[PDB]
């Protein structure tokens, strides 16, 4: 079928199959660790557990195990499809709660659609888990099987399916009802839909103080009332109002709040007339929306409006819920994740919406938190844990709130959050410019891996890219290699550009007296690299991304031409290792073969610079073969360049000359030479060589298991990257979101002078 | 109660149990969860929904196994309860993972019920790709086994019934064919009723035990046909019509015992009157029924096995359900039936009957040790036969070499690579009448050193030879608590009768080199220039130093004193233990900036290292540069693979390149598929030592890989030189790995 589907099929399948494995915390490797691990060490535990049963919480993964559970008839928006093709979805829902909340994940596909059967499968798993998320089962079965088992089962029991978009919504609205001066007690609300989701809406609406009364039901026949007989049951009659509106037309008549829970179109602009002023509009509907936001603010622009979508602002996610929520839960080792608690989440993601460089604005086009804001764990899964003690279902009470914040960051370290951060930060720049992304061109227009990262980034709103090459040619590779996203991109043939020789003024008038002269300069403006490289430095473009199709210093060469260091500066590669506990910085990786102490320095100040506006303190070594030897050669050089450095930067602990280990591990730092000023291990670290720093970064990329991404071109005065040319297409799309950030930055510079 | 302390920080430390669940792919990024979760996701179940057999490809279930219990019969502890038996279910799964490199869910039930524990665990099938029933107390789990292997169409298998079994059941085949019998005429005897007896019949029987030539008894003495006391559906199957009623009168003219009860039920009198020849499995814990050396007091023609470790021929189910659950994986098969149990038994029958070379088959050694890195590649593709051949595969192994490949890949270097060398070590020294390797040690007042060679000479790695003040140096092992080192030999240079021969020695080297015999004298004074003499004039077979001085000090002396061999560099060489591979990184330590000729000799020691543990060596140049050759270290690594290829014709040797274009095979292929390198490099040469010493240490430090060396290549005798930021461990390894030089090089010696 389709390309995208293609992808993620070898996603699942290549290498090994599936997306979990199953790995041990502890080591394992010598016959003692296993003494330990198995009999007869493990007797111990065992023996514990047996005399005081909470033990199991402390000798076993219990404290951070939920079970993912579904019989597979509620798969997605595909319906029932069996537990066995349900398996892909629930190993992915495992690892959302490992990225989320840092939870471990047992996937449990059960071949029981009979309730009776399921719950008593299931009921009996207890001892195994902290907790239970029921996914994707039909209704009404997951109704009668969730009430079923949150009383039979003594550990949370939770259907994401039915409480997640009643949950995040519920914050949505409180906002929403806040901005627009309602009070919901007053407050006429209708829900479109009749599935899992609908009645945990009605309830926690209610929770959150609307009255029964003003809530009207819907779905495919209509307005759910009072005294129906068609297509009824138990659930559906738990929200049946008595009102006399019998169609979705008439119930939304002078309405207040639409919930969306339908079909794509399903609100049409008749309906939308008929709200009270400030309408209030969630499209919930999957894949499509019952309107946009665009379509909703068209016909009336007093909407508020939120969807299912990331495309659009205010995305009510799931995954604002269920991790904080579970977080809480089993910190606490609660026996379950009752309506006090669902509360203290709903309450907790919405004042965070009410509350460095920019921040997302509180207003109509802000009323949640975004999925990738690192804050929600830290704000939401502590007031769970504040409900499930004050509920009294918490077994184990929290004391020290900051040392649990401390607990919940180090579950969020940068190889899980950095780049959704960086994300994150790229749209709140562009939001707090008044949505303009910044235009980054490419030059080499026809590469295929670039124009696949290119659709992933169109699609995600990290820049507006502009194209070099012949259009038709360009036109063509896009449509064989079939990405439909990219036939908005702007394509520019340099020599056809109506600013072309205005460019080749300006880079003759650089350097003439470099060997350039007018001749000269036409011929290299019409080269793609001068031309992006000179769009950058004219203001024609905000940034530029090169070298995915050629040598590393063909696709620099014009960048430094061109734009040129800004004063002082050097051109100098700089790449991240994103680790669990850290990330290091890596630099100069590719542009400097030799660079003297002065050098090493700058690169230093340069590097260092460029950590710190990630919020980090950066500790820099000077990497050498040579631990605090100062000997002729490299180790004089690194050790000068510390020395350097430090006195150009006093603030900064810098340190070298040292070996890499001696570097990065502060206890071989204080075993071996404590009088060093380095403390608590460096996280930037400064080569001697361009043969040192472009093995290491490469090598640690290929065999370690940490995400690298880069190299960054820093020193130049403008926004240009050259990607290494081995780059994968993911890469690509890693290196633009960061380019798409250092453009923001110089543009906002630029336009404060 | 210390040991039990420690297992218990041991399980309380860090996060909390053993296990935890992570990603195999990427899934931090926006675009990894579009693929991970919706809309992506959609795809495979789009597949499955259409042919459930794919549930196999797009999910984990064809390498995850349930490890299921209730805690009935966990262990030696009994009916303690499911959350109580989550710690060995666990523990169980950590085994799979070692053994095998099965992913498991380690599943604790609470059920006592039959009907209500099966109603549970057959609906779970769509989740496993087999399971593994753990600790559920008799009979039950004889009726729960049956059962479920009846309703799922995943293998079902309970190893506390079966292992034993089927281990015992190879032993018993190599003890009779030691001893000549034939299986038709062998009497056996089995002591114990447990979960593990009905399976030892059977599986004895399959090997060709006739029914009646085997009894079984438990605590009130022999099951005969006819009795009535204490007797069950499970206990009749195999009823004796034999007159005997007393264990006693069972064992008299016995050939096997089949212990699988309580210590000392097995006396002098019953093992007297045993057949010649007996055989005995004492497998109770944690005592056996009796101990070797007693057994073979009364009866000197005895063999025995036991559960234990301390004794030869040990039974142990690790030896048992990760081949048997890999083969049974790995065609997809929905049973594991008689015929893979008796394909395991055979197969692990015949590896005992045949690392560089290996142990010798007789009495003491009648099976596989549980630890043999030999098993899986061995025991699971005869699973795997046997489940197509039985018609209970549902996917057909066509390539047998690309099956022991893969399996490989599972049992890795950074699971086997130092357990391999470990017992290669030992084989040596027992290949050789058992003498260890003299390794000196001249920090011998070093805490790190002493602390390894608590580990290394307990585990019989080597014979350390300590240098320093005598007094000094028992002064500090004594502060620091090793008592394994008060036999050690400790030598003072100065005060060793071949003292001044060895100064004598290295006058007539350096005399030239700005050392006359004052010098000399004062020089071998010197730890390391004694220790580097002493390895060379053979009074030592190898030497460890640098734990406490710098790499350049302490490399020194012995390249002043014992020097290179012909052609050679000396180079410092490091091994990264992988996963799938070990990369091998050199100079790391010696030389600054080699020449394109150093380069070339250097791949070319490396080679020659990773021929030696049966490798075919792949040999990039590092640069920073693809196949451009300019002026500078990219002609340089260009012009060094030329030479290299010239010295070594039949090797694929390529450079200029970069790092993960070395090491990628997709990214050469993609890029510059006219080189001559195929399926990624496994040596990798440096232009310099900045480049070689940095990328060590950092994949070493943030990498997640073992790391061990750097081990001096070049130079006549074995010696090695530790980085000064070396951890105990570290030392373990490196001395490990010099012990195997030392071995080499004696042996080549001798030719
Ligand atoms: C991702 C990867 O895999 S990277 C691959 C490994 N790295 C490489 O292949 C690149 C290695 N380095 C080089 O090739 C060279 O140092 C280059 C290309 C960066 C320099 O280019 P050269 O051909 O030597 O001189 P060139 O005229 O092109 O210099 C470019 C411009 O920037 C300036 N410039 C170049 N390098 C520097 C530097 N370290 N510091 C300050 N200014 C510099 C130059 O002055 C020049 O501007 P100007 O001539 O108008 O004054
Ligand atoms: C694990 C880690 O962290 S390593 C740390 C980084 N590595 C280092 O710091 C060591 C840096 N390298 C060095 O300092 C030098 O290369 C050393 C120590 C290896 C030798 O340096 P020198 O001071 O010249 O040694 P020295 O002059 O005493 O001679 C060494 C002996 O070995 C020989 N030798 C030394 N290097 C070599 C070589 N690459 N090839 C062949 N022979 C050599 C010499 O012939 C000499 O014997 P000779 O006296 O008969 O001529």
């Amino acid at each position: 079928t389709t390309n995208f589907d293609q992808e993620a099929l070898l996603y699942h399948q290549q290498g090994k199959p599936g997306k979990i494995e199953v790995i041990s915390s502890k080591p394992c490797a010598t016959e003692k660790d296993l003494s330990l691990a198995y009999s007869p060490g493990v007797a111990a535990p065992c023996k514990a557990i047996a005399k005081d049963p909470a033990k199991v919480y402390d000798y076993t993964a219990k404290g951070n195990l939920v079970a993912v559970i579904s019989n597979g008839t509620a798969v997605l928006g595909l319906g029932n499809i069996g537990p066995a093709a349900g398996k892909p979805v629930m190993e992915g829902k495992g690892i959302l709660f490992k990225q989320f909340a840092g939870i471990d994940v047992f996937d449990i596909e059960v071949a029981a659609t009979d309730v009776d059967v399921f719950c008593n499968a299931v009921r009996v798993l207890e001892p195994t888990f902290g907790g239970i998320n029921l996914e994707d089962i039909k209704a009404p079965e997951c109704f009668e099987i969730e009430e079923r088992l949150k009383k039979e089962m003594n550990i949370p029991v939770f259907h994401d399916d039915q409480h997640g978009t009643a949950i995040v919504s519920g914050a949505a609205l409180l906002n929403a009802c806040s901005i627009t001066n309602r009070k919901m007690e007053t407050v006429r609300i209708v829900v479109n839909g009749a599935g899992a989701s609908a009645n945990s809406c009605a309830k926690i609406f209610i929770a959150l103080g609307a009255r029964r009364e003003n809530i009207i039901m819907c779905d495919s026949q209509g307005v759910i009332y009072k005294g129906r007989t068609a297509g009824m049951n138990k659930y559906k009659e738990y929200f049946a109002s008595e009102t006399e509106a019998r169609t979705l037309t008439e119930a939304l008549r002078g309405a207040d709040v639409f919930v969306g829970l339908s079909v794509a179109g399903a609100l049409t602009p008749e309906m939308l007339k008929d709200m009270a002023k400030d309408p209030i509009i969630f499209a919930m509907a999957n894949p499509e929306p019952e309107i946009t936001p665009d379509k909703a603010r068209a016909a009336r622009p007093d909407a508020i409006i939120a969807t299912g979508r990331s495309d659009y602002p205010n995305q009510v996610n799931n995954v604002l819920g269920f991790p904080s929520i579970f977080r809480g839960a089993l910190d606490t080792r609660s026996t379950q994740i009752n309506e006090e608690m669902k509360l203290a989440a709903v309450h907790a993601l919405a004042k965070l919406a009410r509350e460095g460089g920019k921040s997302f604005k509180f207003g109509r086009d802000y009323l949640i938190p975004k999925p990738f804001d690192t804050r929600v764990l830290l704000w939401v899964a502590p007031e769970v844990a504040k409900a499930a003690m004050k509920s009294g279902v918490a077994t184990r009470a929290i004391e020290d709130w900051d040392q649990y914040r401390e607990s919940l960051e180090a579950l969020q370290g940068p190889s899980k959050v950095f780049i959704r951060s960086a994300i994150n930060r790229v749209h709140q720049n562009s939001a707090a410019n008044g949505g303009e992304l910044p235009r980054i061109v490419f030059p080499e227009g026809t590469s295929t891996k670039v124009l696949k990262a290119l659709a992933t980034l169109v699609e995600e709103k990290i820049c507006q890219p502009i194209l070099l090459g012949y259009p038709e040619r360009v036109k063509e590779k896009i449509k064989a290699l079939d990405i439909p996203l990219l036939n908005d991109v702007s394509i520019v043939h340099p020599s056809s550009h109506p600013k072309y020789f205005s460019f080749v003024e300006k880079l003759y008038s650089l350097r003439q007296r470099k060997g350039i002269n007018l001749g000269e300069a036409e011929r290299l403006m019409a080269d793609p690299n001068y031309f992006a490289a000179m769009m950058v430095n004219q203001g024609e473009a905000d940034g530029m991304v090169s070298g995915s199709s050629i040598n590393y210093a063909d696709a620099v060469r014009p960048i430094l031409q061109t734009i040129g260091v800004y004063k002082e500066g050097i051109p100098a590669g700089l790449n991240f290792v994103l680790l669990e506990d850290k990330f290091l910085v890596l630099a100069d990786t590719t542009v400097n073969l030799n660079p003297t102490a002065e050098q090493c320095a700058q690169i230093a100040l340069q590097a260092a610079k460029i950590v710190e506006y990630f919020g980090i303190e950066p500790r820099v070594a000077m990497l050498s073969y040579s631990n605090f030897s100062g000997a002729e050669g490299t180790p004089r050089k690194m050790k000068k360049a510390a020395e350097i450095a430090r006195s150009l930067r006093p603030d900064l602990m810098i340190e070298g000359d040292m070996q890499a280990d001696t570097a990065v591990n502060p206890e071989i730092m204080e075993r071996l030479f404590p009088f060093s000023g380095l403390k608590g291990g460096a996280n930037v670290l400064v080569f001697p060589n361009l043969e040192s720093s472009n093995i290491a970064y490469k090598l640690i990329q290929q065999i370690g298991k940490a995400e690298v991404i880069g190299p960054f071109l820093t020193g130049v005065r403008r926004s240009a990257n050259v990607l290494q040319r081995t780059t994968t297409v993911d890469g690509i799309v890693n290196s633009v979101v960061f380019t798409a950030l250092e453009a923001q930055y110089i543009k906002e510079v630029l336009k404060s002078r």
